């Protein structure tokens, strides 16, 4: 059958870019919204024949949304709080897809509202997405919701918050974070694995996935295990250190700081699960693991050890770091 056109919001982001590259390669035409045509990713995607970019802001720009969905049959939507009004943009996009009438399957990248499952605060950049999910669920078009695990490539030795693989004077690495050293966290190789997984959801179809929540995570590892993966990968001493507060070594926008403080409370103080929804956690009885559906969607997923050994050194050198010589 003719590969269907996919409308994408979040094209230059890790999830969108991953989907777009593989989707185009297998024949899908893509209509993607971007803030601006400039940028390494935007310029890269613009050069893919099957991809068409539409520049402009989404905030209060229903016309751009209508244009985006024109002639599209599939949609992958991942919004951001940066411009603010993420909830309004999410609803506007959903309504726009419905109005188009041609969208057969709408995939929205959602996150949990932790305040619904315990004496925990809602993580500011996550909870809003769940509100959009609830709204999307009530629209007449088939929809599926994917929950992204922590990006393997968040790790960097640059002084950025939460996921810094700090290079010490002796050449060893230390990762400091509020997470409990031994509680398994959900991870994800966004660049390589998000795209293939999303395409399989699209290939499976709306009858199989309408109304479903899928955890896009292929590997769970505690912080100590992540560091052990880097250690084996790099042949260097890498150790995890639990800290009460996130070490914020650089200036960050106010919204991110609030995101980090919520994280300190949720994972630091409370040790709550990353994915707190109940569905995410006798002879022959076998309970579903959080990584089961994702692995079934895409069997060629890559682990943390592969990232640390094969990609981390390149990304680091690309950022100007020198430890890899
Ligand atoms: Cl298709
Ligand atoms: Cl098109
Ligand atoms: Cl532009
Ligand atoms: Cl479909
Ligand atoms: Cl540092
Ligand atoms: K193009
Ligand atoms: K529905
Ligand atoms: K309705
Ligand atoms: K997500």
């Amino acid at each position: 059958q003719q590969k269907k056109t996919i409308a994408v919001v979040g094209a230059t982001g890790r999830q969108g870019a991953s989907l777009i590259r593989v989707a185009a390669a297998v024949g899908h035409h893509v209509r993607a919204q971007v803030h601006s045509l400039k940028g390494l990713i935007a310029e890269e995607l613009q050069a893919i024949p099957n991809v068409t970019l539409f520049q402009g802001p989404l905030l209060n720009n229903v016309p751009l949304m209508d244009t985006l969905f024109e002639g599209a049959h599939l949609a992958f939507i991942n919004t951001t709080s940066q411009a603010g009004d993420e909830i309004a943009i999410g609803k506007d996009l959903a309504d726009a897809a419905k109005r188009a009438g041609t969208i057969q399957h709408y995939i929205y990248s959602s996150m949990p509202d932790h305040s619904l499952y315990g004496p925990w605060p809602a993580v500011p950049m996550w909870a809003p997405k769940f509100t959009v999910e609830n709204y999307v669920r009530q629209l007449g078009l088939p929809s599926t919701f994917v929950y992204a695990g922590i990006y393997n490539n968040n790790f960097t030795s640059l002084p950025y918050p939460l996921f810094q693989m700090e290079l010490m004077p002796d050449g060893t690495f230390e990762w400091h974070a509020p997470f409990d050293p031994d509680i398994p966290l959900p991870w994800l190789d966004a660049e390589h694995d998000v795209g293939p997984a999303l395409l399989q959801i699209f290939k499976d179809g709306p009858q199989k996935w309408n109304g479903h929540r899928i955890a896009l995570t292929f590997e769970t590892l505690s912080p100590v295990q992540v560091c052990a993966a880097f250690s084996r990968a790099l042949n260097r001493r890498v150790t995890y250190v639990q800290v009460p507060k996130v070490e914020i070594k650089v200036n960050i926008p106010v919204g991110y700081r609030e995101q980090l403080e919520a994280i300190e409370v949720v994972f630091g103080e409370h040790k709550a699960p990353y994915f707190p929804l109940p569905e995410f956690s006798p002879g022959g009885v076998i309970s579903q693991r959080v990584t089961d559906e994702a692995r079934k969607l895409w069997s060629g997923w890559r682990d943390m050890e592969e990232y640390a050994r094969e990609v981390f050194p390149i990304e680091e050198e690309a950022n100007g770091l020198d430890w890899m010589l």
